[PDB]
């Protein structure tokens, strides 16, 4: 009964695909100014990394979509390598004795929640494409793992709660199977993707990340709008057939020849 908005109309047989993420955990401990001079290098050095990670995700935007899309990733990197935001992180550092975690959180803790305070969604949306700027410096200054969901070898189906630009960015589209998220769907950067790719993909499934594990076999209709979980041999040979029909009665656009 999962209704959701349709993107585009397919069918596609594939494994549940799950992408939970970890919490990260900040520590409000104060350290001492023995350990202030590691958090500017693993800040300073750490930036290297973070710099290198978007910078590698810009490239993939560009070779993937198309250079209109890496001005957008430009921009986010003078953000993060802002002089000015960099003065302001290491004085946070050394004169409060935050650690690069804590410190680093409370600017980006003022950039999303100050753009809250503004009333247009357009530099509101950027609220949540800054957070995901910070959200992944943090992960490199603990070294935590990184997702890699651009080195799949498994033919399977995506599911996750919504993508940013950047997941979708570097998401490979000669291993996926289609895009299945709960998110509105209404201006989803994944709908516009499956929109211009054509490819079948639903936005609106709401709770399906709460109903769904990785590795489920679902299969997807895009058809009647319904998503089938765990269905029996019976459903599925039976449509087998009848469904690949359809895609032999779609190449019976192939014999758009006898007209």
């Amino acid at each position: 009964m999962i209704s959701g908005i349709l993107a585009s109309p397919g069918i596609a047989f594939g494994k549940a695909l799950l992408l939970k993420e970890d919490e990260i955990v900040i520590d409000r401990k104060k350290i001492s100014a023995d350990q202030v001079d590691q958090e500017v290098e693993r800040f300073l050095s750490g930036r290297a990394k973070a710099s290198a990670q978007l910078e590698t995700i810009k490239t993939k935007a560009g070779e993937t979509f198309g250079e209109e899309k890496e001005a957008i990733f430009e921009g986010h990197i003078m953000l993060l390598e802002d002089e000015e935001l960099e003065q302001e992180i290491i004085a946070l550092i050394k004169d409060k004795h935050m650690t690069a975690d804590a410190a680093a959180h409370e600017v980006i803790e003022g950039q999303a929640s100050a753009l809250e305070e503004l009333d247009d969604e357009y530099l509101k949306e950027r609220a949540a494409d800054v957070r995901d700027i910070g959200k992944r410096l943090l992960r490199n200054i603990l070294g935590l793992k990184i997702i890699d969901l651009s080195a799949i070898q498994d033919e399977v189906i995506l599911v996750a709660a919504d993508l940013t630009p950047s997941e979708t960015a570097q998401l490979n589209l000669k291993k996926v199977l289609g895009f299945i998220t709960d998110a509105g769907g209404r201006t989803s950067h994944t709908s516009i993707m499956a929109r211009s790719l054509e490819l079948p993909a639903i936005v609106g499934t709401g709770s399906v990340t709460s109903q769904v594990k990785n590795d489920d076999y679902l299969i997807l209709d895009a058809v009647n709008n319904q998503v089938y979980v765990n269905p029996t041999n019976e459903v599925i040979d039976k449509m087998r057939a009848v469904q690949e029909q359809v895609a032999s009665e779609k190449a019976e656009l192939a014999k758009l020849k006898d007209r």
